[PDB]
C-alpha cells in the first residue's frame, strides 16, 4: 500500500464502518483502498491503505 485519502462525500450504495459495527453514512472513505468511517474513527483509521 501507499499513502490513505480522506474526503468528505457520500456513497452511493450501501457501506459499513470497519472501525464501528453496522453500515456507514455520509463521512469520510479514502479514494485509494475504498475505506470509509464515521468520528469514532478518524484516530485509528489514518495510519492504513492495504488494498487488494
Ligand atoms: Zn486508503
Ligand atoms: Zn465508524
Amino acid at each position: 500500500l501507499t499513502t490513505h485519502n480522506f474526503a468528505r462525500k457520500t456513497f452511493l450504495k450501501l457501506a459499513f464502518c470497519d472501525i464501528c459495527q453496522k453500515f456507514l453514512l455520509n463521512g469520510f472513505r479514502c479514494q485509494t483502498c475504498g475505506y470509509k468511517f464515521h468520528e469514532h474513527c478518524s484516530t485509528k483509521v489514518p495510519t492504513m491503505c492495504v488494498d487488494w
